[PDB]
């Protein structure tokens, strides 16, 4: 709370009950902030603090876009995977519809080449 503004998130975690996480990160939070603002936010809630560091984690910049056409029975999402420094806020600018944040395990991403 300041002239810095917090940007509203909705991003998703296997925590129930509204697994749809909704929350304020700040515009500047980029997918491993979010991450950890999340850990948070599931704080032995589903008990996702098996990986208490936001460093085995990758956010996803879901952008639901649906079809105008017959591609889906159902609006469709584009979903994308960032990296620990893609910027959240950045990742949302460039959405080109409205989608969501995911919480990701980045060793549960794993088909990107190779981590260790």
């Amino acid at each position: 709370s300041s002239e810095e503004e917090s940007f509203f998130v909705q991003v998703h975690d296997v925590s129930p009950e509204q697994p749809l996480t909704v929350i304020k990160a700040p515009r500047v939070s980029t997918a491993q902030d979010v991450i950890q603002q999340t850990l948070c936010k599931a704080k032995y809630s589903y008990s996702i603090l098996s990986n208490p560091n936001p460093s085995d984690y990758v956010l996803l910049e879901e952008v639901v876009k649906d079809t105008t056409n017959k591609k889906t029975t159902t609006p469709k999402s584009s979903q994308r995977v960032l990296l620990d420094q893609e910027c959240v806020f950045q990742a949302q600018s460039k959405w080109k519809g409205a989608g969501k944040f995911i919480l990701k395990l980045k060793e549960q991403v794993q088909a990107s080449r190779e981590d260790k």
